[PDB]
RNA sequence: AUUGAAAGUUUUUUUUUUUUUUUUUUUUUUUUUUUUUUUUUUUUUUUU
């Protein structure tokens, strides 16, 4: 809008598009992803409160 | 005390001059600082 011209009165990125201001989940090129990390630390934490001699 | 003698073979003269141990002669010709080595392992973006 010509470098915002002295107006800022268009709501432009609300409109343009659809993701409010919220905790964004981990995804790659807008495909949401589980970390690796995230499970191999589950696992690790189910096999040390599972096993007995962990 | 000889026939019987008293005389320096001496004075004087530079073995000196002319002549560069000199000219030419590159301590160089060759030799890859390479070569084996994964910036790797451990860690749940998360609670009253």
């Amino acid at each position: 809008d010509y470098l915002s011209g002295g107006n800022k009165r268009i709501p432009n990125n609300v409109d343009q598009y659809f993701s409010m201001v919220a905790f964004l989940m981990v995804r790659n090129k807008d495909n949401v992803v589980i970390p690796g990390s995230t499970i191999k630390g589950m696992v690790r934490s189910r096999l040390e409160l599972s096993v007995p001699g962990s």
